[PDB]
C-alpha cells in the first residue's frame, strides 16, 4: 500500500487573520484552483480576502466552498499567514481550535517563539515553516522571505516618491534644468536589489552599497554605482550571508555615509544581519545635515533598526527629513503578496509530495546538501508533537566548490595567447617568401611570351573571383552554385577547336571533341534552367512587374554586334572574349543583393552566347562541319532542357553532383585529343614540353572529378550505402597511387615516343579514377556536401588546364572563377562547423577544437509535451523563432510551416526562420526550400543576424535539428562538435523540439539542451505534428 | 493609440478642441465601455475651452472594473470626466 492517505479525504483551510492592520490572505483564487486540480477539498472563511480586495465570489467559482470561522481551523491543513494568537473575538486562543493531527503552514519564528511552539505541541500537531526553508537552488521557486522582500523594496521605492516633492526623472524642457533626484540604498539582498531596479528605471541615479563582493557586481549589472571604503578587510558571512563587522570598518562606512549623506535625496537603508540586530549606521547629526524636504526609509525597522531615529510605524516630520518607519510593508500591496504566497505555498505542497491522490512527504534525517529531504528536515519545525527545529547540519558541501570548467573560447584563449609576436611575423614572411619564389619558379619555366601573359591573367582573374564571390548574399549559395555549374559548360569551347572534318567526324580526336562539345552543352542548358526556376522562387508576389525580356537588347546588340563585323573583315575574338568574360563575372557580381539576381543569370547567358560566337566565328568552319557542330550543340542542349525541367528542387545536389562529372569527362576528352592532334608537332616546338604538362594535369583533374562526383551521385541517391567504407590500408593506398601518379610524368617526359605518351595519359586517367573513387567512398553520407563543393573547385581548375592549354583567355578567366568559387564555399563550410579538410577528407575524430577524452554526462529528465500545450504555448508567444534543419524537408513538411508562418504573421506576431550554415544537403538549400514553400526572405535570417536575438524571444521551435542546436559545443571541450559554432535556442524563455524519438543525430551522442528545464519534447514525425498545428491555428482562429 | 469609427474633425478654431456631437460622444462612450472591461489604472484628462468637461463615463460603466482598481480624475475642478466624483476626496 502507497504510505500516505489519499488527497480526497484531507480538506485545506484558509482562516482569516486577527493580527493587527493585517490585509494579504494566505490563497489566492489561483491557489484554489490548484489543490481541486491536485486533489484537496478547500474551506474558506467567509470574510477572509476583502482587504486583500478578492470576494467570496471568485473563491466559489474556484472550486472551494465559503464556511465559518470554528470549522475552518479544524481541518487536516490549515494555511496562514503568520502565527496563531490570541483571538479577542471568541476569547480562545488559535491553537485550540485546532484538531488533533492536523499540518499548519505559517511563519512560526521558532527561536523567538517558544510558547507557540508549546500549545502546539500539547495539541499533537505537525507544523511546517515558510521561514525556515533554506536558501538553496531547488527551493526557489518557494522562498516566502524572497517574495516579501521583493514587494518591501517596491512598496519603499514608490513610498519614497508621494512623501518626496520633487521628480525623479528631471527633463530639459524650454522652462528649465530639472536635475535627477539621487537615492542611496545601503545594502543590496533582495529588497536593495528591487529598490535599486525600481529607482533605476523610474529616472532616478542609484549609488548604493554593500559589504559583500557580489553584490556590488549585482548593483553595477542593475546600473547602480557601488560604493568603495578604504579599510579594505573581507566581506564576511559565510554561506553567502553577512556578519558583524569589526569597529573600525563600521566608524569607516559611517565616515563614507556621512560624506555621502549631505548630497543624496531618499536614502532606504537595508541593513540586515542574521540572528542579531540590524547594524546602527547612521547617527542623529548624520542624517540632520540632509536637505530639508528628503526622505529617509528604513526597511530594517521590525529587527531593530539602522537609524538612532525610527519611529517603527510612524511618520513624524523631524525638522523636514521626512522618516518612513512600516514594520508591515507588504500587507499594502496585499493582492500581490498574496498572489505570490499563494504561489510559494502552492508549488511548496506540489514539491513535498509529487504523487497522485497520496500525500506524504517522508521526514529524515540522512542530509544531502542539494537534495529536497534537507528542505523536508529543515522546514518541518515539529512532528507530532516532539519539536525538532535545531537542523542538523548536511553531510556533504556541494554549491559552493570552484571546480568549474571554463567554456571553450577559453581554453581557445590559452592557444591564441601562448604563440609570440616573433612567431606570426615569421610565418607571415615565410609565406610570401614562398609565394614570390614560387612566382620566380613559374618564371624559370616560362617557354614563351604567351604563357607569361596568361599567367598574368591568370592571377587577375583569381583575385577577381575571390572577391566577388564573398559579395554574394548567404541566401543565395545554391544559386551560386548552379551558375557556376552553368558557365563551366564553357568546354563546349575547346571542344569545338578540336572538332574537324565533315558532317560526320573523321579521326578519332574529332570524335573526342564531338563528345566533349555534347556534354558540355548539356551543362550550358541545364545550369541556366535550374537558375532560373531557382531564382524565380525568391520572387515576392507583392515585388514590382520586372521586365527581364528588356535584356535582350544588349545580347542582341553583343553577338549581333559581332556578326556584322564578321561580316566586314574585322577580327575582334581576343575582346570578344574578354566581354564574355566580364558578364560571366557580373553574372556572380549580381547575385549579391536578392534585387539583382535575375540580371546575375541573363549577364551569364550573354556571355557564354558570346563565347560560343566568338569561337564559333574565329574557326570559319564549312557548313557540314558548322551542321555537325550545331547538331551536337542542339542535342546536348534539349537532353539539358529536359533534365533540368522534370526535376524537384530536393533532388537538386544529386544534379550538381551529376555535372562536375560531364566537366570532368570533357575535360579528359579534350587534353588526349590535344595530345593526338599536335602530336607530330613536338619535333619543332620550344614549347613543347608546357603543352604535355598541361595536358597531364588536366587529364588527372578531369579524372579525379569525373569518378568523384560519379560516387557522390551514387551516395546522395540512396544507391550506394552512407557509411564510410574504409579499407584496411587507406593511407598507405592513397599514397603509393598518388606516388604513382606525380612519378608517372617522367616516364611521359624523356621520351618523345607515341605510345608511351599515350599510355601514360590512359595510366594517368585510371589512377585519378581510381583515386576519387577511394577518397570519396571513405567520407560518410552526412558531410558529402564537402564532396560536391571540392569538386566544384576542380571543375574550375580543369577549366584552366584547357586555357593553359588552348592558348585561351575565356576559359581561364572563367576557370579562375569556378575555382575561387568552389574553394570559398568549401572554407565557408569547414568553419561552420569546426574541422579542417584534412579533417574531413582523409578522416578525423571529432574537431579541431576537442581535447583529450571522456565528455561529461547528462543531467536530469526531459519534459515531455503534447499538441494542446504547445498550441495553447504558441498562443501565449508574441516573437517566435524557427530553426529548421533536414528533417522539415525530408518529411515534406515546409508547406505546413509556411502556411502556419502565414497564419500567424496575419496577428501580429514576429515570426522568423533562423538557418545555420550548414544545414542542408548542400550549401544555402535550406533557404531555397522555404523560398519554394512560400516563404518571404526577408523573414529568413542567417547564423549571425539571429544570434544576438535570441534572449528577446518568446519561443522557438526547432524542427528536426540537432547538432546545430547542441549546447556541448559551448561549454563542453571533450565533446565531438566541442566549438562548433551553433544556435544558441537555450537563452530563450520556451523550446519545444520535435522529433522521433530520444536518440542521437549524425555524433553528439546525447543533447544537453534535451535535458533542460526551458525545453520541452514534442515527440512524433515532422509531417503529421506541423498539420496538426496548422489545422488547430486554422480552426482556432477561423 | 485607439480609434473609434467615425470619422469626425476634432479639432476646431486652433490646437484647441471643441464640443463633439452626440453620436460621437456615444461611439466614444461605447468605446470606453468596451475597454473599461480589461484595464486596471485609468486617467481622464478631458478639457474643452469654454465649458464644462465632458462626461465619457456612466455610474454603471464604472462599476464593470475589478474590484480594486483606481481611478484619477483631473478635470474634477471644471466638472469632471465622471457621473462618481467628489470634486476633492478620495
Ligand atoms: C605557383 C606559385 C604561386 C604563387 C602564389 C603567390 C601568392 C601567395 C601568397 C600571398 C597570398 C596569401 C596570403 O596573403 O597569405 C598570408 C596570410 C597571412 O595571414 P595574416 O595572419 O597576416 O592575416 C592577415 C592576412 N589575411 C587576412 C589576408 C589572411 O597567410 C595565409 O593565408 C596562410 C596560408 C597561405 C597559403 C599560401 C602559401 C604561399 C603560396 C605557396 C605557393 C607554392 C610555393
Ligand atoms: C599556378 C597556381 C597558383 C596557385 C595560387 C594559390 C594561392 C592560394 C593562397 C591564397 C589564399 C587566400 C588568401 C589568404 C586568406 O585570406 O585566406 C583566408 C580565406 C578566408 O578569408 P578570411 O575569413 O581569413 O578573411 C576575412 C574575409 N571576409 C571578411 C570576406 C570574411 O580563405 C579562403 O578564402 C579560402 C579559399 C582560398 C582562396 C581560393 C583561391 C582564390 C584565389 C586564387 C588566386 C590564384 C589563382
Ligand atoms: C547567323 C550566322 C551567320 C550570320 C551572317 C554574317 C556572318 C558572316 O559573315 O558569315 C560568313 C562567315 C565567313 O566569313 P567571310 O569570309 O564571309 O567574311 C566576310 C567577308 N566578306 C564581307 C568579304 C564576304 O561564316 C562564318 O564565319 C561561319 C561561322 C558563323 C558563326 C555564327 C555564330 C552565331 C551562331
Ligand atoms: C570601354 C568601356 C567599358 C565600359 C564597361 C563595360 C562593362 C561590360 C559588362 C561588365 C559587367 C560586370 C561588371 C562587374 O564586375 O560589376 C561588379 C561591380 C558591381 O557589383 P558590386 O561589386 O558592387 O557587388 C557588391 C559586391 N561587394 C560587396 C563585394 C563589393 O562593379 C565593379 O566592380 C565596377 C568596376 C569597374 C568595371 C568597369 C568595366 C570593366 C573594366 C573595363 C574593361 C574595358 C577596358
Ligand atoms: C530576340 C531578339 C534577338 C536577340 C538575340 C541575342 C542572341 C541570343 C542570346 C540568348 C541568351 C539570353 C539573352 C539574355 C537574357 C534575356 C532575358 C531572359 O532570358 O530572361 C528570362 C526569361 C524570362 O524569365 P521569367 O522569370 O519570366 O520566367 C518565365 C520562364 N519561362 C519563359 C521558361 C516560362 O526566360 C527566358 O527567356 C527563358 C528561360 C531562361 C532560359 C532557359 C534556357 C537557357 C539555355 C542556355 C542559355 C543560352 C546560352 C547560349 C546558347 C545560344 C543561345 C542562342
Ligand atoms: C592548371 C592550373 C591549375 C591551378 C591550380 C590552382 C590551385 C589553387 C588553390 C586555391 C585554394 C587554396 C586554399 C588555401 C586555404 C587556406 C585556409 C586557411 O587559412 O586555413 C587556416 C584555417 C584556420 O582556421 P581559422 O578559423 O583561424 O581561419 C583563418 C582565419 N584568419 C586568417 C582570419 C585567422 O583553417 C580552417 O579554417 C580549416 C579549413 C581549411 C581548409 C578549408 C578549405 C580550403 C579550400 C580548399 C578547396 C579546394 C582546393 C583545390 C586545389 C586544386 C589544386 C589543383
Ligand atoms: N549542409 C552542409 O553543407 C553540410 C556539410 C557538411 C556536413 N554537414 C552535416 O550536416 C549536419 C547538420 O546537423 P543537424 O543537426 O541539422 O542534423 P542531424 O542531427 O543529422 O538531424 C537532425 C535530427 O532531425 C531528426 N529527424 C530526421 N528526419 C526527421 C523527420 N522526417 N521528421 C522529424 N525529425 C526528423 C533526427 O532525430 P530523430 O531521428 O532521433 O527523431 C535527427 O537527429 C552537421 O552536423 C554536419 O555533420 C552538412
Ligand atoms: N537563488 C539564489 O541564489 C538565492 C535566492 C534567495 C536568496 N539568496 C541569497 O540570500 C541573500 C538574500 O538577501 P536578503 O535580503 O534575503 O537577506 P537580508 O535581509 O539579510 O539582507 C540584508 C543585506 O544587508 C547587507 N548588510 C549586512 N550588514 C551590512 C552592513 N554593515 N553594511 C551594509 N550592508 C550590510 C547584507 O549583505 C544583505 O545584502 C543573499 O545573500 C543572496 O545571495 C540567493
Ligand atoms: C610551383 C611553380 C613552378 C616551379 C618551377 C620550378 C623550376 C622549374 C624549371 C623547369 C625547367 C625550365
Ligand atoms: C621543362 C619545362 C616545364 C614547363 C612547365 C612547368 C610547369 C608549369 C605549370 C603551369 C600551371 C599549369
Amino acid at each position: 500500500v502507497k504510505p500516505g492517505i489519499p488527497y480526497k479525504q484531507l480538506t485545506v483551510g484558509v482562516p482569516k487573520e486577527i493580527f493587527q492592520n493585517e490585509k494579504r490572505v494566505a490563497l489566492s483564487p489561483a491557489g484554489v484552483q490548484a489543490l481541486v486540480k491536485q486533489g484537496f477539498n478547500v474551506v474558506v472563511e467567509s470574510g477572509a480576502g476583502e482587504a486583500s480586495k478578492f470576494s467570496d465570489d471568485h473563491y466559489r467559482a474556484a472550486g472551494a466552498q465559503i464556511q465559518g470561522a470554528k470549522e475552518v481551523l479544524a481541518s487536516d491543513l490549515v494555511v496562514k499567514v503568520r502565527a496563531p494568537m490570541l483571538n479577542p473575538t471568541l476569547g480562545i486562543h488559535e491553537a485550540d481550535l485546532l484538531k488533533t493531527s492536523g499540518t499548519l503552514i505559517s511563519f512560526i519564528y521558532p527561536a523567538q517563539n517558544p510558547d507557540l511552539l508549546n500549545k502546539l505541541s500539547k495539541r499533537n500537531t505537525t507544523v511546517l515553516a515558510m521561514d525556515q526553508v533554506p536558501r538553496v537552488t531547488i527551493a526557489q521557486g518557494y522562498d516566502a522571505l524572497s517574495s516579501m522582500a521583493n514587494i518591501a523594496g517596491y512598496k519603499a521605492v514608490v513610498l519614497a516618491a508621494n512623501h518626496f516633492g520633487r521628480f525623479f526623472t528631471g527633463q530639459i524642457t524650454a522652462a528649465g534644468k530639472v536635475p535627477p533626484a539621487k537615492i542611496l540604498i545601503v545594502g543590496g539582498g533582495v529588497a536593495g536589489l528591487a529598490s535599486a531596479g525600481a529607482a533605476k528605471s523610474m529616472g532616478a541615479i542609484v549609488r548604493g552599497f554593500d559589504t559583500r563582493a557580489a553584490a556590488l557586481e549585482q548593483f553595477k549589472s542593475l546600473g547602480a554605482e557601488p560604493l568603495e571604503v578604504d579599510l579594505k578587510e573581507s566581506g564576511e558571512g559565510q554561506g553567502g550571508y553577512a556578519k558583524e563587522m569589526s569597529k573600525e570598518f563600521i566608524e569607516a562606512e559611517m565616515k563614507l555615509f556621512a560624506q555621502q549623506c549631505k548630497e543624496v535625496d531618499i536614502l532606504i537603508s537595508t541593513a540586515l544581519i542574521p540572528g542579531k540586530k540590524a547594524p546602527i549606521l547612521f547617527n542623529k547629526e548624520m542624517i540632520e545635515s540632509m536637505k530639508e524636504g528628503s526622505v529617509v526609509v528604513d526597511l530594517a525597522a521590525e529587527a531593530g533598526g539602522n537609524f538612532e531615529t525610527t519611529k517603527p510605524g510612524e511618520l513624524y516630520v523631524h525638522k523636514g527629513i521626512t522618516h518612513i518607519g512600516y514594520t508591515d510593508l507588504p500587507s499594502r500591496m496585499a493582492t500581490q503578496a498574496s498572489t505570490l504566497y499563494s504561489n510559494n505555498i502552492t508549488k511548496l505542497l506540489k514539491a513535498i509530495s509529487p504523487d497522485k491522490d497520496n500525500f506524504y512527504f517522508e521526514v529524515k534525517d540522512d542530509f544531502d546538501f542539494g537534495t529536497m529531504g534537507h528542505v523536508i528536515r529543515g522546514t518541518v519545525v515539529m512532528k507530532d508533537g516532539q519539536v525538532i527545529f535545531p537542523a542538523p547540519t548536511p553531510k556533504n558541501i556541494p554549491q559552493g566548490a570552484p571546480v568549474k570548467q571554463k567554456t571553450v573560447a577559453e581554453l581557445e584563449a590559452e592557444k591564441a595567447a601562448t604563440i609570440t609576436p616573433f612567431r606570426k611575423t615569421m610565418t607571415s614572411a615565410s609565406v610570401y617568401t614562398a609565394g614570390l619564389t614560387g612566382i620566380l619558379g613559374l618564371g624559370i619555366a616560362a617557354p614563351n611570351l604567351a604563357f607569361s601573359q596568361m599567367v598574368t591573367t591568370f592571377g587577375l582573374a583569381g583575385i577577381v573571383g575571390y572577391h566577388t564571390v564573398w559579395g554574394v548574399t548567404p541566401a543565395l549559395h545554391s544559386p551560386l552554385m548552379s551558375v557556376t555549374n552553368a558557365i563551366s559548360g564553357l568546354t563546349a569551347v575547346g571542344g569545338l577547336v578540336l572538332m574537324g572534318g565533315h558532317l560526320y567526324p573523321s579521326t578519332t580526336s574529332q570524335g573526342l571533341a564531338a563528345l566533349a562539345t555534347f556534354i558540355s552543352s548539356v551543362n550550358i542548358a541545364g545550369g541556366f534552367l535550374v537558375t532560373q526556376r531557382m531564382l524565380d522562387m525568391f520572387k515576392r508576389p507583392t515585388d514590382p512587374p520586372e521586365y527581364n525580356y528588356l535584356y535582350l537588347l544588349p545580347a542582341g546588340t553583343f553577338v549581333g554586334g559581332y556578326l556584322a563585323s564578321l561580316y566586314s573583315g574585322y577580327n575582334i575574338e581576343q575582346i570578344m572574349y574578354l566581354g564574355s568574360g566580364l558578364c560571366c563575372v557580373g553574372a556572380l557580381a549580381g547575385l549579391s543583393t536578392q534585387g539583382t539576381a535575375r540580371l546575375g543569370n541573363a549577364l551569364g547567358m550573354i556571355g557564354v552566347a558570346g563565347g560560343l560566337a566568338a569561337t564559333l566565328g574565329g574557326l570559319k568552319p564549312c557548313p557540314e562541319l558548322l551542321a555537325q557542330m550545331s547538331g551536337a550543340m542542339a542535342l546536348g542542349g534539349t537532353i539539358g532542357l529536359t533534365i533540368a525541367k522534370r526535376i524537384q528542387i530536393s533532388d537538386l545536389p544529386q544534379l550538381v553532383a551529376a555535372f562536375h562529372s560531364l566537366v570532368g569527362l570533357a575535360a579528359v576528352l579534350t587534353c588526349i585529343a590535344e595530345y593526338i592532334i599536335e602530336y607530330p608537332h613536338f619535333a619543332t616546338d620550344a614549347a613543347a614540353n608546357l603543352t604535355k604538362i598541361v595536358a597531364y594535369l588536366g587529364t588527372y583533374i578531369g579524372g579525379v572529378t569525373f569518378s568523384g562526383s560519379l560516387v557522390a551521385y551514387g551516395k546522395l541517391q540512396g544507391i550506394l550505402k552512407s557509411a564510410p567504407l574504409l579499407l584496411p590500408g587507406r593511407h598507405l593506398l592513397n599514397a603509393g597511387l598518388l606516388a604513382a601518379s606525380v612519378g608517372g610524368i617522367i616516364p611521359f617526359m624523356m621520351d618523345p615516343s607515341f605510345t608511351t605518351g599515350i599510355t601514360c595519359l590512359g595510366s594517368v586517367s585510371a589512377l585519378s579514377a581510381v583515386m576519387g573513387v577511394t577518397l570519396t567512398a571513405a567520407i560518410g553520407g552526412a558531410d558529402m556536401p564537402v564532396v560536391i563543393t571540392v569538386l566544384n573547385s576542380y571543375s574550375g581548375w580543369a577549366l584552366c588546364a584547357e586555357g593553359f592549354l588552348l592558348n585561351n583567355n575565356l576559359l581561364t578567366i572563367v576557370g579562375a572563377l569556378i575555382g575561387s568559387s568552389g574553394a570559398i564555399l568549401s572554407y565557408i563550410m569547414c568553419v561552420a562547423m569546426n574541422r579542417s579538410l584534412a579533417n574531413v577528407i582523409l578522416g578525423g575524430y571529432g574537431t579541431t577544437s576537442t581535447a583529450g577524452g571522456k565528455p561529461m554526462e547528462i543531467s536530469g529528465t526531459h519534459t515531455e509535451i503534447n499538441l494542446d500545450n504547445a498550441i495553447d504555448m504558441i498562443r501565449e508567444a508574441n516573437s517566435i523563432i524557427i530553426t529548421p534543419g533536414y528533417g522539415l524537408c525530408a518529411a515534406k513538411a515546409q508547406y505546413p510551416i509556411a502556411d502556419l508562418v502565414k497564419m500567424l504573421s496575419e496577428q501580429g506576431k514576429k515570426v522568423r526562420f533562423g538557418i545555420h550554415p550548414v544545414a542542408g544537403r548542400m550549401p544555402g538549400q535550406l533557404n531555397v526550400l522555404l523560398a519554394e514553400a512560400g516563404v518571404p526572405y526577408d523573414i529568413v535570417l542567417e547564423m549571425d543576424e539571429i544570434n544576438h536575438d535570441f534572449p528577446d524571444t518568446d519561443l522557438v521551435l526547432v524542427i528536426g535539428a540537432n547538432d546545430t542546436v547542441n549546447s556541448a559545443a559551448q561549454e563542453d571541450p571533450n565533446s565531438i562538435i566541442a566549438g562548433m559554432p551553433v544556435l544558441e535556442v537555450w537563452k530563450s524563455k520556451q523550446v519545444i523540439v520535435m522529433k522521433r524519438s530520444l536518440g542521437v543525430g549524425y555524433a553528439a551522442v546525447d543533447n544537453p539542451i534535451f535535458y533542460k528545464p526551458n525545453t520541452a519534447m514534442l515527440l512524433g514525425d515532422a509531417k503529421k505534428t506541423c498539420d496538426a498545428l496548422q489545422a488547430k491555428v486554422r480552426e482556432s482562429y477561423q
